[PDB]
């Protein structure tokens, strides 16, 4: 048995690896509050009257530099972002580097700039890091840890029956843009990545309705939209009814998708927030949203229901119904 | 101007580009205590009346399995040691592995059980982590963040005039090892790695002797036992005095580093800690690292001195006096 490209592309084929072999060979697991288990974007660990929140993602993009972003760009990204899902106010990342031997000085330089100007939009400090030089013809993978606080841990597994659920704005963009540069795809200019940091978009609505009344969270990155709302269908053990017309997709995104072959919903996302509200607070959470900038484009897009438990519905024309089924993993390859 | 494999060896060479380029290009660099500015063996963070401690490491080693340990106890091992060496108490790990298409999963496994047997024996909960598959050729990295709690952190720029400089144990095993292993060196049995996570040799110093009578630590990886001793020569801005007869050296180890022409003193260890204390409580600070298993070895070395700042003097015979020069760079490729 061997280790495949599918076991890194973040669906059901890394969540069946995740179960069976991570989970099943580590024993020590939680430091007291949301653990390994879980399998939620990160681990809480009570302190004080708040919890510390800790996460971490490894980076392996391909090219390094892309439309709308870079391993640099993603690296602060991604971590910010995978704290703001746990409802953690971002308070330091850790920057390890693996380097290939033979990659020019200014690339580093390039991609520690964009680390740095990314990280400075939050804000928050890279305070601790590595360097490692390696042989192997890599060119560079980018590690970041974050460490945030937050009052009141959101989880994936909170969705409650009759709740709303919103996406921050238009889906796909990153893993679209991504492909369309590899295979010279492009309009009046080149889809851009949508990579971000999106904790002002999370607090915006955590000011706005209160802690309580976001249930559930998660940062639709490998494997999509799609993979996101199974996940908090199954952890939650709800069913989600999504209108598909209501799903936010660039009209250049919808073209290009078309042309590739590939569906915009089963895709990474970079700078996007999939977030499950108390019904009577969905207006106001969608409000709070698209009064931001990286919110701009947000909308509500389905609703949490008591049957199909851990299924995710599409519903088209005048009602019709469908399974948005859970991707065996993201089709793009080298898209983190 | 490239990137080389000496910018990833841990000694000058490494210690340049952090100064000149990482440095420089970081701008938020803070978090409120110990930042990255003092290229300390982690970052602190001011909470409560306590602060938390933070550091990551990235793990490169060739072979994934070695004599004495593999890159998954050398990943949990090596990342709590930087946690110890802060004066924190190691609360959680994070856990990135990005893994080369085709590796056999029996040795994920392995390397999964590693982590999970050595995080046992401090003991530490691995908390979250993250997973990449590459079609490159690299068998696995893997890259650790850690969280320690610390009520008094220790800094590797401490250091006083009269202090006394301790080691916990034999100088040069890890490297030693490694390099006879590769080259079909052995004696009886093969030389072993002295990986392993010290925290309990920090703790019991701290016990005895109380935080503030530690005044520097830093434990002696890439570059050595030279690179550590420089290190907190220049930091401290004082002159660490040596007496060589005194640095413990397994005979096998220098029997082994004779034959593969590598100074012990330069190359990484992996169960070790350099420690600086009052030098009123050094006979205090030795006895309690020779009460533990990983600190059996302990010995005081050397003194803290007034001239000669920022160098490191080597004493032998009956007085006489060299410098221990600090490495350009660890002479062992793939050490970590
Ligand atoms: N090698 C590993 N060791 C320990 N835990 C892991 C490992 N890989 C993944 N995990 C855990 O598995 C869960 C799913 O991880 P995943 O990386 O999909 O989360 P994510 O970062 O939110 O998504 P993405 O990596 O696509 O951004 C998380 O809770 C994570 O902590
Ligand atoms: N790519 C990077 N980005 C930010 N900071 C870095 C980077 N590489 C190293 N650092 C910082 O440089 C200092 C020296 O790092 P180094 O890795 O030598 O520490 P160490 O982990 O104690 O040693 P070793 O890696 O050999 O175990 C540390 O403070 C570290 O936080
Ligand atoms: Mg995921
Ligand atoms: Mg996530
Ligand atoms: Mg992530
Ligand atoms: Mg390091
Ligand atoms: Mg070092
Ligand atoms: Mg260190
Ligand atoms: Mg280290
Ligand atoms: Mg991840």
């Amino acid at each position: 048995e061997k280790i495949k490209l599918e076991h890194g592309a973040g669906g059901e084929i890394m969540e069946e690896l995740l179960r069976d072999v991570i989970l099943k060979t580590l024993t020590l697991k939680s430091a007291g509050g949301i653990g390994l288990d879980a399998l939620d974007d990160g681990a809480t660990i009570p302190f004080g009257d708040k919890h510390i929140v800790f996460t971490i993602d490894g980076h392996t993009v391909k090219p390094l530099f892309f439309p709308g972003g870079d391993i640099g760009r993603l690296a602060v990204s991604g971590t910010v972002n995978d704290l703001a899902v746990m409802g953690a106010e971002p308070i330091a990342l850790a920057n390890s580097m693996i380097i290939g031997e033979g990659l020019d000085m200014e690339v580093l330089k390039r991609v520690l700039k964009s680390m740095d100007e990314t990280a400075r939009e939050v804000p928050v400090p890279i305070v601790t890091g590595d360097t490692k030089v390696v042989e192997d013809k890599i060119e560079m993978f980018v590690i970041t840890a974050g460490i945030g606080i937050a009052e009141h841990p959101v989880s994936d597994a909170g969705a409650k029956v009759g709740d709303a659920v919103l996406v921050s704005g238009t889906i796909g963009d990153h893993g679209i843009a991504l492909m369309s540069h590899r295979e010279g795809i492009a309009f009046e200019t080149e889809l851009k990545s949508d990579v971000a940091p999106i904790w002002d978009v999370v607090k915006a609505v955590a000011e706005t309705i209160g802690w309580e009344n976001i249930h559930a969270m998660k940062d639709p990155t490998r494997a999509g939209l799609s993979n996101a709302l199974n996940e908090i269908a199954r952890k939650s053990n709800v069913g989600i009814l999504v209108r598909e017309a209501d799903i936010p997709i660039r009209p250049e995104v919808r073209a290009a998708s078309e042309m590739l072959g590939i569906s915009p919903y089963d895709v990474a996302n970079e700078g996007k927030v999939v977030m499950v509200v108390a019904r009577e607070y969905a207006e106001e959470a969608l409000e709070a949203m698209r009064k931001t900038e990286k919110g701009r484009n947000a909308a509500i897009i389905g609703e949490v229901i008591a049957d199909y438990r851990g299924k995710v519905l599409l519903e088209t024309g005048i009602g019709g119904k469908r399974f948005m089924e859970p991707p065996e993993g993201d089709p793009v390859p080298r898209i983190c």
